[PDB]
């Protein structure tokens, strides 16, 4: 697909039993630090209660997509897995932005509607990353939790399945997350 | 002039100097995912060695540029630099399309024809903008260069004197053209 061009839809998970998202939301400031925006079209999927914000071509201006981040409310519970890929793909891959896509799953905990068939639709935009993040789950033993979680991306997991444990840790991820994503040479 | 439509008439300056012209060929990419496809043109003009290829009318939707950005070849070596000008200002902006112009000299190294009157006709199709490519010299102290390619564009040099020393520079440098561009509004 094109080269260095990409679509990071963030799947904001808001989630209102997270303690406190304000560390998460540094996370994303720093994203765009990193990750060469203007090109890339980051798609605030907000959810877990709300349903999406910023759409992909609305980011007219990086300073003012910063102002976007900041301003992001939080509030959620019910993960909807399987509801999300619907949600993304198909209301992001439209004419009117198209480009490569880039989805981005910050899924916290386990998802209730599985996923199954959006696995097979999943080739259709591709690159479906996994944030593993554990943040309800840091107060008891997750595993379950963590095999529900790892059967999200398509080929090669592993490099797509970035940890997100506590709150704190998505700030050093971010970067790593941005410099992987931009060197994704597959299809 | 009015907002939205722009004729971006990019002299994609080809020369042997430019070690792997790709670079060059993808910033257009980038430039085009921030860019307002169908109303903006963005002319593929490469001269140094070729005469040009992509007008603007031609190429309407974003899924003819690309492709053909991809498709261009390469050739040139002779510092012809002030020739872009009749090739654009002239060429470029006829009566067969129009619309509000915008020069974008992608051009590497100097020119050994003196700019004098190509720089004062340069308000006939107004922001020149300015990359100070020099992959040639990216192994000496170019300095001689680097005060040719200043004094380039319009008045308010700064705002349109994007450097380009070295290739990694153009996918980054991206990113501030394509954003300041989007709200380009002097006269």
């Amino acid at each position: 697909k094109e080269m260095s061009d990409r679509v990071l839809i963030f799947a904001v998970d808001a989630s209102g039993s997270a303690a406190v998202l304000s560390e998460a939301k540094g996370a994303v400031e720093l994203l765009l630090g990193r990750a060469y925006a203007a090109r890339d079209h980051v798609s605030l999927i907000t959810f877990r209660g709300t349903a999406a914000q910023v759409l992909l071509q609305p980011s007219r201006s990086l300073t003012q997509t910063k102002r976007q981040l900041q301003g992001l409310p939080g509030g959620g519970g019910t993960p909807l897995a399987s509801g999300m890929e619907m949600a993304m793909v198909t209301a992001k891959q439209a004419r009117s932005r198209g480009m490569t896509p880039t989805i981005a799953l910050l899924t916290d905990g386990r998802g209730n509607i599985a996923l199954d068939g959006t696995a097979n639709r999943e080739l259709a935009g591709e690159q479906a990353t996994k944030v593993a993040r554990a943040i309800r789950a840091s107060g008891m033993p997750a595993v379950i939790i963590d095999t529900a979680m790892r059967p999200n991306p398509a080929l090669v997991d592993l490099a797509r399945t970035m940890d997100a444990h506590y709150i704190a840790l998505p700030r050093a991820t971010a970067h790593k997350m941005a410099d992987v994503l931009g060197a994704a040479l597959e299809a």
